[PDB]
């Protein structure tokens, strides 16, 4: 039992909600909130825009230095930074993304930085500002995670759209 509320159960280990990862994180404050963020962790929009402006920009301090140290993330890739005011770890995922040319294929190596955390809150990686289809992030997501996730989906109607197409 754990203390996220209001989730649509749509698989054995996946969870779905129309939520605002940052409200998301504020009330239930997860071991592991995931960050869609980018090889520079800069966080200037989307969920990594908000999650850091959550921070009053400790986040990206703190990414900043993280940087300075060890140099760019991979597209597919991730690291483990703190949480900060918002869950005890974020995890920065980067997916690809598809205005930039990046190999849509490599949103599979994404998610699987999740399975390396037995709880997540998360956001479908590569969708809104990264350019993919949320439908599309959201299969690949239910095909490759095991472990268990809660998604926050920012918008309504695509949340709709998402579910309504699932089965
Ligand atoms: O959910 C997405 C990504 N964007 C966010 N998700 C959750 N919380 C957020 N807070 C600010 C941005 C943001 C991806 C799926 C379609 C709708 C948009
Ligand atoms: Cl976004």
């Amino acid at each position: 039992v754990n203390s996220f509320s209001g989730y649509l159960k749509l698989t054995d280990n996946v969870y779905i909600k129309n939520a605002d990862i940052v409200e998301e994180a504020k009330k239930v404050k997860p071991t592991v909130v995931v960050n869609a963020a980018n090889v520079y962790l800069k966080h200037g929009g989307g969920v990594a825009g908000a999650l850091n402006k959550a921070t009053n920009n400790a986040m990206q301090v703190e990414s900043d230095d993280y940087i300075a140290t060890n140099g760019p993330l991979k597209v597919g890739g991730s690291c483990v930074l703190s949480g900060h005011n918002l869950a005890k770890h974020c995890l920065h995922v980067v997916g690809p993304n598809v205005n930039k040319g990046e190999d849509i294929q490599l949103l599979k190596s994404a998610y699987e930085n999740f399975n390396q955390h037995e709880v997540l809150l998360a956001p479908l990686l590569s969708a809104g500002i990264f350019g993919a289809d949320p439908i599309h992030s959201l299969r690949v997501c239910v095909d490759t995670v095991r472990t268990n996730v809660y998604l926050a989906v920012f918008d309504k109607n695509l949340y709709d759209k998402l579910v309504s197409s699932f089965l």
